[PDB]
């Protein structure tokens, strides 16, 4: 395991989030 920036920043980018960023493991979208 491990919060990867880019995953997140993808999965929230394709969630129509225009991105977003890892917080000690919870990925915020934003």
């Amino acid at each position: 395991f491990s919060c990867d920036h880019s995953a997140c920043a993808v999965r929230c980018l394709a969630q129509r989030r225009k991105g977003g960023k890892c917080k000690n493991g919870d990925c915020v979208c934003r």
